[PDB]
């Protein structure tokens, strides 16, 4: 299933970066990473948990459909960038919190718990908090599981509707091409120590799919542009983007 | 719909004959350059390729969105066809044989039966199962593919959600945080004067945009402006900035 690949290395250590990508061609039967003992430690999801939160939220119904908006209501929030009227996707590309807290408070504990359950998502702790624990609570998943889960939603195998898999991979687009296809998700997980990156997601180029899940270590805010950048650097380097 | 003349400038800055119709929220508020021309009916080439996918997948002769279409062997009008494709890679390289085998296998009465569900222009598919789009009788206007677009962004056309999902994710052209394009471009060969297209819809912010644009197309070399004349309308318009 996994084979190590530490030449990758390279591309972590001019700036230094203690982190793991996991690359697949096609399934998660065939996968490469520079590390085998990071690639299964589980880490705070931060905003990559808007994924599942999201089809949980329209199974439930708590998200009536693609094009319900979320109104601010005049209350100032933690970013500049979240204060305004979005749309499910404007909700999960720029990370808005306080929307997915809402939406997590009206799915309830019991329904959340379920969910990750039939998921297989990470550790399934939602304790801390039913607004927080994907952001400081003790929910934790690795970047093999991610990949596991980004395959299921790919494939519409999650036990959701084939629709609700469907309105969130639209939600997920990043970068449309006109040889490939990137769907993708970013996290920074602040509230837990180090902090850590993330970025996951898939690619579409030609006939093929390739999975990837990358996290890292960030101490500083100005290191968060790598949680891209190293992963997109060697998925280049094999053809996969570009 | 209401005529902005201001919008000609556009086109002639560029010698051409053409129309630009332009929606906020829904076709109940529309813009164009010229009146007349936004309801007439041109054949639709490649831009033909949204209904056929959507009735590729309803009929079940395209199996689901991972489906591969197989290159045989045999050449090809354009080398960019010579390869297996995706349904994404066969609309974004507008590959015109595997959307006539679509349509064969689809056939006649369906594509009648869908066209007129679709409300689709005048639903004339004479000229041959395979070339109704390219060479045939088919016609449809700016404003009924702005009309036709509405339907398929809010899943109302008679066909399942999910198709009409999997077909807008082929669709997508432009992708950032709050700003989505889908878009389709065309170019009728087969008629004279030649006609090319563009059309889609944009989402900004919590807003959207549907759009229809066609020209008189002489020779391939004019092909560009079908998207650059819309892009300078709509940036005219604060849309784009």
């Amino acid at each position: 299933s996994i084979t190590e690949n530490t030449s990758w290395n390279k591309e972590f250590s001019a700036e230094a970066v203690n982190g793991v990508f996991v690359l697949c061609k096609s399934s998660s039967k065939s996968c490469a990473t520079n590390d085998l003992a990071r690639a299964s430690k589980e880490y705070l999801p931060a905003s990559t948990f808007k994924i599942p939160n999201a089809i949980i939220g329209l199974e439930t119904g708590v998200i009536k459909n693609e094009h319900q908006v979320f109104k601010w209501d005049g209350k100032p929030r933690a970013m500049k960038q979240w204060e305004r009227d979005l749309t499910l996707r404007g909700a999960i590309q720029v990370s808005a919190v306080p929307v997915f807290q809402q939406i997590a408070r009206e799915v309830g504990e019991v329904r959340m718990q379920k969910y990750l359950k039939k998921f297989s998502y990470g550790n399934q702790n939602i304790s801390g908090g039913i607004d927080k624990f994907w952001l400081e609570g003790q929910l934790r998943i690795s970047a093999v599981n991610q990949v596991e889960f980004l395959e299921s939603l790919y494939l519409n195998k999650l036990s959701a509707s084939k629709e609700n898999q469907l309105i969130v991979k639209e939600a997920l687009v990043t970068e449309a091409a006109p040889e490939y296809l990137v769907h993708s998700k970013t996290g920074w997980g602040m509230g837990v120590t180090p902090q850590v990156g993330w970025w996951v997601g898939w690619v579409e180029k030609e006939t093929e799919v390739y999975f990837f899940a990358f996290n890292m270590d960030i101490d500083n805010e100005s290191k968060l542009p790598l949680r891209k950048s190293i992963p997109t650097k060697i998925m280049e380097s094999e053809g996969i983007i570009g």
